[PDB]
């Protein structure tokens, strides 16, 4: 059939914001705090997202850093899956990447 078992760490998305990155960090926290989520100021432009949609043992934690794209000339929000399986991760991820009113 076909060879699978392929999956390595790498940021991938299609979210593009024309607005300055300084305004993003703001809205971001707004969306998170709204989705009964928990954010933590890690880096200068990074925040630790923590949501317990499912069970406590199956908590989801992803990072949200605002950096400039290499190929594109805009600010894109990269999401790094910290804990939880892919399913769970992509679960809430589909809420932010979208909800993000940018």
């Amino acid at each position: 059939g076909s060879s699978g078992s392929s999956g390595r760490f790498t940021w991938s998305m299609k979210t593009t914001s024309s607005m300055d990155p300084s305004d993003m960090m703001r809205e971001i926290r707004k969306v998170l705090g709204a989705n009964n989520c928990d954010y933590e100021q890690r880096e200068r432009f990074l925040l630790f997202c923590v949501h317990g949609d499912g069970h406590a043992e199956n908590l989801v934690q992803w990072e949200m850093e605002v950096c400039k794209l290499p190929r594109l000339s805009l600010n894109g929000v990269r999401f790094k899956r910290i804990s939880g399986t892919s399913i769970a991760f992509k679960n809430i991820a589909s809420k932010i990447a979208n909800e993000l009113k940018l």
